Parts: C-alpha cells; sequence; structure tokens
C-alpha cells in the first residue's frame, strides 16, 4: 500500500507515535516519507548483505528473520515479510523497541540526514488529527 500523507499519520498517532520517547508525530511521517516514499511494498539491501524492509525500512542483521542474512538477530521475533503488509501494526511495534534502544531515532539513516533538525512539523500540516 502506498499511503497518503496525512493518511499515514492518522495511522500513527492511532498507535501510539506521537510524542513515543519523546519524539513528536512529524518525525515519524518525515522519516517514512525519507525511507520508504510511503510504501509499505519497499525492500533495499545494505551493503553488508543484509536488507530493510517496509514503511521504516527495518532491518535484518538484528530485528527480523529473512532466511538469508548470515550471523543474524530477530530481536522483534517476526518474518521479515510482516513488515511489509498494508497494516502496519508488525512495523510499529518492532520500531517502539528500537527506538527505546538507546541512540534514539538516530538509527534511522535517513531520519538523522533528512529529517533531525528540520522544520518536521510541516510534514504533518493541512492535516486533521
Ligand atoms: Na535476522
Amino acid at each position: 500500500k502506498v499511503f497518503g500523507r496525512c493518511e499515514l499519520a492518522a495511522a500513527m498517532k492511532r498507535h501510539g507515535l506521537d510524542n513515543y520517547r519523546g519524539y513528536s508525530l512529524g518525525n515519524w511521517v518525515c522519516a517514512a516519507k525519507f525511507e520508504s516514499n510511503f510504501n509499505t511494498q519497499a525492500t533495499n539491501r545494505n551493503t553488508d548483505g543484509s536488507t530493510d524492509y517496509g514503511i521504516l525500512q527495518i532491518n535484518s542483521r538484528w530485528w527480523c528473520n529473512d532466511g538469508r542474512t548470515p550471523g543474524s538477530r530477530n530481536l522483534c521475533n517476526i518474518p521479515c515479510s510482516a513488515l511489509l503488509s498494508s497494516d502496519i501494526t508488525a512495523s510499529v511495534n518492532c520500531a517502539k523497541k528500537i527506538v527505546s534502544d538507546g541512540n534514539g531515532m538516530n538509527a534511522w539513516v535517513a531520519w538523522r540526514n533528512r529529517c533531525k533538525g528540520t522544520d518536521v512539523q510541516a510534514w504533518i500540516r493541512g492535516c486533521r488529527l
């Protein structure tokens, strides 16, 4: 599924991401824009041989099992394919584990490089929330 911007903001808020571990909702929408272009089906190979999956591009080295990443953990206890659903529940629950770890949202390379330090609020402008 390719979400609209305000559609995804509403779904992330419903699932409890607004101000989760101190990160406002625009941060989570901006990360999704630059990680996946709002597309649940997005998949991208990493140079280390792992792969990133779904709306928030969650990695197979530590977080999910995709069957093809040697020496890897599955800390969210899920098949990586679960992260491609039109239902974002799996992506959200895994993200809540990642963001609690200690590095916060710096775990997402696109957030650090394109969202951090910008007017992220702009990503929810016009939305009835
Ligand atoms: Na894995």
